[PDB]
């Protein structure tokens, strides 16, 4: 029934890394075009009976923030773009304008009067303005997570949907800095037919050029049938702009921008000004530009041409409109009146392109290649590759997880009832999915936009973690309150949110401690969820106010608990060491909570006189020269000290982990039979060229290999624990630490970078896994990609986003490091990983920004390490373009992106506590999630309406035998179930009427969307 995507390698007519392992690379003048040739074309190609039909689409690029915010943009130029489009379109029948951006013409139409909006509406159905993809912006495809690419389109076509009436089936994506596949995954799911894209390498677009392949059949690279595949046009030329977008002589082409005479301040830099199109040089310009236009369509299969009109915010003043059109109008009546051209050209939309195209297709013109793959990393020039922005501003890159991760559970939570509008709770949620959504802007989440911009996106963040919070919290308090107790005021905080790692220890002190005492308050209840479709087992730790705690399930059933120190660290500037201080008056509380699937569960923290029975306490010791005493309070166990050497470490069954003396892991064992695997973590630093190219926020321009961060003699901080183990070092720039529960590791590094300009920090491991040139990175979190470092790209041309993982593997053995944050990252030799923390960058890298990075804040990233054999696992044949992951490894990638959120209750007494929620939850398949649960309807709604996302990822067989599990039926998840539906992912489109009110599970790489209605 599902297609199987180990085992079959799909018949393709590209595949990207096959591609890339036959190309040349090589940069070299091409003419006129820089990066292409010289065209021909035969001029009896196009005759009476065969025209070249030209479509002749107006557009304008408007980035929701970049070098100025989304709001001084829409006040500056983007209120007037829109407002002048409206009036020149209702005036002009003919001029045609396509629009990307919802967020704008959202935070536009909401300023219209009544009568504006009738006219705005019109000039929509009547399709001379045309929404393009239709998502609130035009996102990252490197960093930004499918979920939060599927949230923000489905923000933007759900307001399309309610208030323009339409749903676009064509996405335009000129911007993005290189290209994923995840798009057209989650397009072709929603209704999509085409789609368009730009910025790919320029020998990528010479090499299809060649062979006629811009457009394409994108399939998934795992996908054999081809089911998944969307139409896909690759525009052929170094830019969207107008000289780059008529065809590949840009000293010809910028004739044609008639924005470029003078008045506007704008030139052509090829020296050859626009020229009013008259009576007594219309003959001669349409020569020109027609000679242009067939010189294009040589590149393509039909007789059908795209020729993009447009700029960043083009289209402003009534003047540029006027000029546009009016010249235009002039060439196309001459063009499409002299017979001998054999071209009709007109103003049309990028709908009216595809259709036209796939009506060429339908008559036998054309038949188009099949191709898989990624366009990463993009190159636009030279040995400028656009690597940098894979880790540019980490810090909001992981804000962006956390995010993710508390838009998902407040949604969730809050989807189990109906609220009355008073709890405000579609209000607060609305806010928290537009923040996120605007954040996956490609100069949003990409750190690429100026500083004060990333400041406004990261308010807006913040606003949306409280908006967040404060959903959550009321839910919570409805979901474990006895129904006739519950007693809500919706501006009052029940609970308040505890997260240990964000914005973490040593970035912000806002972790609350939980006080107890004899003579104060004995107790404390706290409640976990978990937002995943399965029970769920994860340490979850508290701060408290005495060592003595207890801790007890709401069955009062003691609880194994671990108590440790709370370690800050420090820049001594005094002794000139990063060391560790141990608090004096609070501590780390650790147990294992257990939550149901999709559900809460509620523990107790009591304090005592003395050690609790069920309480351990963790041994610490400080490995430094010359150390000095660290008192811990009321702590019970004495620190002890000693010099740096090597340790090794072993929680629970798990593996046992071993260090240099510098802090560093050094092997793996993973049972006590096995050997010690060699996996060595190295901190080094790549600098700037003095001479050439500078590296900024885009570009990664190393001046060489990375050289080893000198350490010194770090201090060493170990905590040994019944539950919880960790060792700690304090490196220049970074405190690194490994924690051990029992599994993978987890990693943290709390990054300073501090002010070391022109340094980009990265991350090593070293091992013996004989992986070649060979390595896996994923794309969005949804699939991983084979990646194959080669020796004739430069450094920077072999780094990839690393958006949550990547893997290495020989025969044997599979290390697979797992994030909590997008950041970019490689192999750069045989058994190596690498992963790039943060960059300081002193110059301008002549992309537009216009400045360096020198914003950099303490960011703490988190890791998991999987050490693995692999000898065992089904895994694809050498020729698959994809990996898979393990279960140990998904599951560690989980832990990380959707951990256990934590709330302790804010007052004294919880009157009306229950235990549990969701206890008859269905515990799902390990590879199964509900990404998604939101409910879609206000509650005065007569038939309510809940939507879930579900998605089956594809792990390997690897020989653990597969145990019973429940059938998850989303559609049954609330009570009075009237109909189950099959929806686009964007739930705007009924697909599917479920027998028996009943949604089934997806394929192994499938995502479906389901919507239940309940009578209430
Ligand atoms: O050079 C790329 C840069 N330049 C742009 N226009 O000049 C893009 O609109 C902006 O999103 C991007 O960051
Ligand atoms: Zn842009």
């Amino acid at each position: 029934q599902c297609q199987d995507v180990v085992q079959d390698v799909p018949n393709v007519d590209v595949q990207m890394l096959e591609l890339y392992d036959r190309m040349s690379f090589k940069d070299i003048d091409g003419g006129v075009w820089k990066q292409g040739w010289n065209i021909k074309y035969d001029p009896l190609k196009y005759n009476a009976h065969h025209k070249l039909k030209v479509f002749v689409v107006p557009h304008s690029h408007n980035d929701p923030g970049w070098i100025q915010t989304f709001e001084e943009y829409y006040q500056h130029d983007t209120k007037h773009i829109l407002s002048n489009a409206l009036r020149h379109l209702h005036d002009n029948p003919e001029m045609k304008f396509i629009w990307a951006e919802i967020s704008y013409f959202a935070r536009f139409y909401h300023d219209l009067g009544e009568n504006k909006k009738l006219q705005m509406k019109s000039i929509v159905k009547n399709g001379q303005l045309e929404f393009v993809t239709g998502g609130w912006v035009m996102p990252d495809e490197a960093n930004s997570h499918w979920r939060n690419v599927l949230l923000q389109l489905t923000e933007g076509q759900t307001w399309l949907k309610q208030f323009m009436n339409v749903t676009p089936t064509a996405s335009w994506a000129i911007d993005p800095f290189g290209h994923s596949p995840t798009m057209p995954y989650i397009l072709q799911k929603s209704g999509f037919k085409n789609m368009l894209i730009q910025r790919t390498h320029y020998s990528v677009k010479k090499e299809l050029a060649q062979q006629r392949q811009l457009e394409f059949l994108w399939r998934q690279i795992w996908d054999n049938k081809g089911d998944t595949a969307l139409f896909t046009h690759m525009m052929p030329f170094y830019s969207y702009d107008i000289p780059h977008t008529c065809g590949p002589d840009p000293k010809v082409c910028c004739q044609f921008d008639f924005k470029r005479m003078g008045s506007f301040g704008l030139s052509c830099p090829w020296k050859v000004p626009p020229r009013t199109i008259s009576d007594q040089n219309v003959a001669a310009r349409s020569d020109l530009l027609v000679d242009q236009w067939k010189k294009k369509a040589e590149l393509y299969r039909t007789n059908v041409l795209l020729i993009p009109l447009g700029d960043d915010f083009r289209f402003k003043q009534n003047t540029e409109w006027d000029v546009q059109r009016v010249n235009y109008e002039r060439l196309f009546e001459h063009i499409n009146s002299q017979a001998h051209f054999n071209v009709q050209a007109q103003f049309g939309t990028l709908q009216e392109y595809f259709d036209a195209v796939h009506q060429a297709e339908r008559a036998g013109q054309a038949e188009f290649p099949t191709l898989s793959g990624d366009f990463f990393t993009y190159a636009d020039r030279s040995d400028n590759y656009w690597s940098g922005y894979y880790t540019s501003r980490p810090y909001h890159k992981r804000m962006d997880r956390v995010l993710m991760h508390y838009v998902r559970a407040a949604e969730m939570l809050s989807a189990w009832h109906s609220w009355d509008g008073m709890a405000r709770i579609e209000e607060r949620l609305e806010q928290a999915r537009r923040e996120l959504s605007l954040f996956q802007h490609h100069d949003g989440i990409t750190g690429t936009a100026k500083t004060h911009v990333v400041v406004d996106y990261e308010q807006r963040m913040q606003e949306a973690l409280k908006a967040c919070q404060m959903v959550m919290q009321q839910s919570v308090y409805r979901l474990l309150t006895k129904p006739s107790i519950y007693s809500p005021d919706f501006s009052f905080s029940y609970f308040t949110l505890d997260d240990s790692r964000w914005p973490g220890s040593g970035v912000e002190d806002s972790r609350t401690t939980i006080i107890l005492g004899e003579d104060i308050l004995p107790s404390k209840h706290v409640v976990m969820h978990n937002t995943l479709p399965h029970w769920r087992e994860q340490l979850v730790d508290f701060y408290v106010s005495s060592p003595f705690v207890s801790v007890t399930d709401l069955a009062n059933n003691p609880v194994e608990a671990q108590v440790s120190p709370v370690w800050s660290w420090h820049h001594d500037t005094l002794t000139k060491t990063i060391h560790p201080q141990g608090s004096t008056t609070k501590y780390r509380i650790i147990f294992k909570a257990r939550v149901p699937p999709m559900g809460l569960a509620t523990y107790v923290l009591t304090i005592s006189d003395s050690k609790p029975e069920h309480t351990s306490y963790a041994s610490n010791l400080l490995l430094r020269k010359n150390p000095t005493s660290l008192p811990l309070g009321q702590y019970p166990e004495d620190v002890k000290f000693g010099d740096p050497r090597e340790i090794s470490l072993r929680v629970g069954n798990g593996p046992t982990l071993a260090f240099s003396e510098q802090g560093l892991l050094k092997s793996i064992q993973l049972t006590q039979d096995s050997p010690h695997v060699p996996v060595h973590f190295k901190f080094l630093k790549y600098g700037v060229r003095s001479h050439g190219d500078r590296s900024g926020a885009y570009l990664f321009l190393p001046n060489g290999p990375a050289s080893p961060v000198e350490l010194g003699q770090p201090v060493v901080l170990v905590t040994k624990g019944k539950l919880e183990s960790s060792v700690s070092v304090g490196l220049p720039s970074v405190v690194h630490q490994t924690i051990m529960r029992g599994g993978a590791p987890e990693i943290r590094n709390l990054v300073d970078i501090g002010s070391l300009d022109n340094t980009e920090i990265v991350m090593r491991l070293e091992t013996h896994i004989d992986s070649g040139d060979i390595f896996y990175t994923d794309l969005n979190g949804l699939q991983f990609i084979k990646r194959r470092r080669l020796d004739k790209l430069p450094l920077q041309a072999n780094y990839y986003p690393i958006p949550s993982g990547m893997f290495i593997e020989d025969a044997n053995t599979r290390l697979t490091l797992l994030t909590g944050q997008p950041l970019g990252g490689s192999s750069l030799a045989s058994g190596e990983l690498e992963i790039m923390q943060d960059r300081r960058l002193a110059s301008d890298d002549e992309r537009g920004l216009g400045q360096g990075v020198l914003d950099n804040k303490p960011v703490l990233h988190i890791y998991r390490l999987v050490l693995e054999k692999v000898n065992n696992c089904v895994r694809p044949s050498k020729l698959h373009p994809a990996g898979y992951l393990t279960s140990a490894a998904h599951k560690a990638s989980q832990s990380l992106l959707d951990p256990l959120d934590k709330f302790i209750f804010a007052e004294n007494e919880w009157i009306g506590a229950q235990g549990q929620f969701g206890g008859d939850h269905p515990s799902a398949r390990e590879d199964l999630d509900v990404s998604v649960m939101r409910r879609l309807t206000k509650s005065s709604a007569k038939t309510q309406r809940v939507g879930y996302v579900l998605h089956r990822t594809n792990l390997m067989q690897c020989g653990t035998p597969e145990e019973h599990t429940q059938k998850l039926d989303v559609c049954h998840l609330l009570p009075n179930v009237a109909r189950c539906e099959r929806t686009t992912l964007t739930f705007l489109q009924n697909l599917e009427h479920l027998d028996g009110m009943v949604a089934p599970e997806v394929c192994p790489m499938e995502t479906a969307a389901y919507v239940s209605s309940h009578s209430s």
